[PDB]
């Protein structure tokens, strides 16, 4: 298992992106606030780490950035539209 997958947990459970019920691994584009998402994401990660550039947010920016990106161009997991929906 992956760690940064794990802060997508909560940090994309906040209702910032789409999950399939049955893909709890995998990440819709929904479109919502994703400030909220990307503020979420710092508070799960880490409390308040603002620091000098020592810290820097961009990491976690581009965690969400880059998963969102990523899979940025999918509103429906294909393997519904793959598959059968019993
Ligand atoms: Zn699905």
């Amino acid at each position: 298992e992956d760690q940064e997958q794990w802060a997508m947990q909560t940090l994309m459970g906040s209702g910032v992106l789409a999950r399939c019920r049955i893909h709890n691994d995998v990440i819709l584009d929904s479109g919502n606030d994703a400030s909220s998402a990307y503020k979420l994401g710092t508070y799960l990660y880490q409390k308040d780490n603002s620091c000098n550039l020592f810290n820097t947010l961009t990491e976690a920016r581009d965690a969400i950035k880059d998963a969102y990106e990523s899979y940025c161009g999918i509103d429906d997991c294909p393997q519904c539209s793959k598959y059968i929906d019993d």
